[PDB]
């Protein structure tokens, strides 16, 4: 029977990938500073005071968004995680501790963090042009609110916002989607960026881009950090505003699985051609790999996972090329910068789903109309 | 009932070789050097001065990169892997030592490995060769980099995935895929090369070669790392470049099932012929035994598995005839050095595969279109 | 195993890995005692147990 000619290459890849009963684990590098709950507060405050300092030097917001979702996780949960990742880590015990230095010739005492990544003179200096921020602008507005101060309990959680666009625009490859993060960053969290003048979505978005380039095992931390975050009962506003935007990087890196089921819904007509039919059994394939994946494959492409490179249907040439076609018919491709390499088919998708927003009939069968009346209203 | 006159060669030679109850277990030779997760960073080290060199010697490239993917495994893993291999193995510790000598009449200390088959002068020459390269460097553009030094965690894996080339192209018998290792490590690693002056892929290449040669029990002992490296939750960019790379090579020597199943699903003619029709019965016994077999046997070429010849397609003339006429059509054979044996077959798969691209036609039927107005806008 | 050049000749050496006992001091100490053995040698011809 030639039907029975077939290799499930998908599925194959992954059953040697989730059978290896050999491991690897790497190692992380420097010590890893994993805070506990008890220094959350502490960097809450320290993510407050970069928050109301205009022209804030960012250079260290992600290091320091990074060790907020940390002290949320917990060092138990931090430590597991990176375990599970494979990886092999240095635990560093953050601990808070007084230092008294003479600035403008004057004794005054400093709360810091016992932080190996971030050196105590780092945290002295952002804390003195917070202080500095927060004379002038008591100074021109006379008293200032709990909106205005870094003792707010969401001013980590808006910096992870901002990590949470990052995290959106990391399958591009590289710091391409800066500009629609800073646009994003003006829409959503507006009314923040008009209650801090040190936000500057640009400038903490460099900062996340900085941390993750160096640190992939921090992508790990944070991506895990989100879902842990997303998985709880309820919270403030800002949280909320956080899990949306961190469920917005869900499939990222796959915009064409979801296109190609759009391609399908809208019943273009390129899909019924000879080519794309030779294909339609490997996409398949390709698409049960997927649902049969499930949730976790949501963050592939944004954590490097290996089994990335299965949920393609580029090498569907015919098919992907009529799944663009329709895309661009639909208006929806925008600048995707994914290219067909069937220009043809293309084109012939293009046009009709051009065709298709132009036209459009009622199909009373799926309803339940017993008694159809409507020809006389017409 | 003459249906019943049936030999299942495939299945039974499968049989008889997974329930063998003898087994062999050979001797690799000298001992294994097998180092622990200890030094892998002074392996990545010596690769990252490897990399930083311009005109580098590559001669102990290979040697140092199945050492940095054994520091990766373990020692644990790895010598489990020599185990199930069937070998004999000397496991040698590694360990990190150091040593003072006098070049340019200077006292100078040097931190070497001891291992059995990388001397320490070799080490030495290496260090000594990075730094000279490394000063050049800096005198000529005044200030290094992360991007430019030894440190990058990521100068391993660059060496690996020209490893992952050479696995690729090692189905071919020979050095005779050098020019495509080369070619697909300038497309892929543009950056790198780029980045990094000592990065000569034909050296590397060649270097992994002749390791590949001398000691088939590393290809064994690469293909369960690549295996483990691409069983992990996540990593880096070039991880991710690696894990792409070492899954081009799942399949390979087996490129006939493959041109067969894409035979049949452009549903050539020739398929119908009545001599392939003959052969079917015991081409789909193969397939079935491949699918069966799974994603163990995407390796089996590049293993040297001795069941590498029970996925052969050359036992059927006709059908492999129709299979790679079909791929001459459809303008894929490329310059594969397979040649039909039934000219005429072929031939007519040719022709007929060429015509399949001019013409197709869209079968509505595969669609839900529930009504077709589609007649009118023709 | 460490190998050096004395007198201008590649000999190699086997030392023991003592933070206590520097490797330099390990063979300054074989160095002195071949010196020692060989003077003895020639001053009375064949060694002993």
């Amino acid at each position: 029977a030639l039907s029975k000619v077939k290799l499930n290459d998908t599925l194959n890849k992954d059953q040697l990938l989730s059978s290896s009963k050999y491991t690897i684990q790497r190692s992380t590098g420097d010590s890893i500073d994993t805070p506990n709950y008890d220094v959350q507060k502490h960097i809450n405050k320290l993510c407050g005071m970069l928050l109301i300092t205009e022209d804030a030097n960012h250079k260290f917001t992600g290091l320091i968004g990074m060790l907020y979702a940390m002290s949320r996780l917990g060092r138990e949960d931090t430590i597991k995680i990176l375990r599970d990742a494979g990886y092999h880590v240095k635990a560093n015990g953050v601990d808070v501790t007084t230092h008294r230095q003479d600035i403008n010739g004057k004794e005054m005492k400093f709360e810091v963090l016992t932080l190996a990544s971030l050196t105590t003179e780092i945290q002295i200096n952002i804390e003195i042009e917070s202080r500095k921020s927060y004379k002038k602008m008591l100074k021109e507005m006379g008293e200032v609110a709990p909106e205005y101060r870094h003792d707010s309990p969401d001013c980590g959680m808006i910096i992870l916002c901002i990590a949470a666009l990052v995290i959106t625009k990391l399958a591009a490859g590289d710091r391409s989607g800066l500009t629609a993060v800073i646009r994003r960053a003006n829409n959503v969290l507006k009314n923040e960026m008009k209650r801090y003048k040190g936000l500057l979505p640009k400038d903490i978005a460099n900062s996340f881009y900085e941390v993750f380039e160096k640190h992939p095992h921090f992508i790990d931390v944070f991506v895990h950090f989100g879902i842990a975050q997303s998985s709880t009962r309820g919270g403030s506003r800002v949280e909320g505003i956080f899990a949306g935007l961190f469920m917005n990087a869900y499939g990222a890196g796959q915009v064409m699985l979801r296109w190609g089921v759009l391609a399908k819904s809208v019943k273009n007509i390129m899909l019924g051609h000879a080519s794309v039919q030779a294909e339609m059994e490997q996409v398949v394939e390709v698409y049960e790999y997927a649902q049969k994946l499930g949730g976790e494959a949501g963050f592939y492409h944004i954590l490097n996972n290996p089994k990335a490179s299965l949920l393609s249907l580029t090498q569907f040439p015919h098919f992907s090329s009529v799944v663009l076609g329709n895309a661009a018919g639909l208006g929806i491709m925008g600048e995707y910068r994914g290219t067909p390499r069937n220009q043809d088919l293309y084109d012939a998708a293009k046009a009709y789903a051009e065709q298709l927003k132009e036209n459009g009939v009622i199909n009373y069968s799926v309803l339940d109309l017993t008694a159809e009346e409507l020809e006389a209203i017409k």
